[PDB]
């Protein structure tokens, strides 16, 4: 009984962790666009900082 | 006549232990099914502990 639970509980655990992996790839991958915004804005200021 | 009278009690005694038996199966079965709940609700709580 004591192994069926743990071994259940693990397996959702496993499951839990996996919905942690996409929910950080999903952010990783909006913050990594957001990275892209961050390089055009500064090439953009680089550009302009000239008179 | 002693011998007939303890015969019979014992055997009656026999078929009641075997009527225990029964029943302690019946509540067996019935307590193995509610593990087999708990063993979903604990998974169920597990999942859902997840934020």
């Amino acid at each position: 009984n004591r192994f069926t639970a743990n071994v259940r509980g693990l397996t959702q655990a496993a499951r839990n962790a996996n919905d942690g992996i996409s929910l950080a790839q999903t952010t990783e991958g909006a913050a990594s666009e957001v990275n892209t915004h961050l390089q055009r804005i500064r090439e953009l200021t680089v550009q302009a900082s000239n008179g």
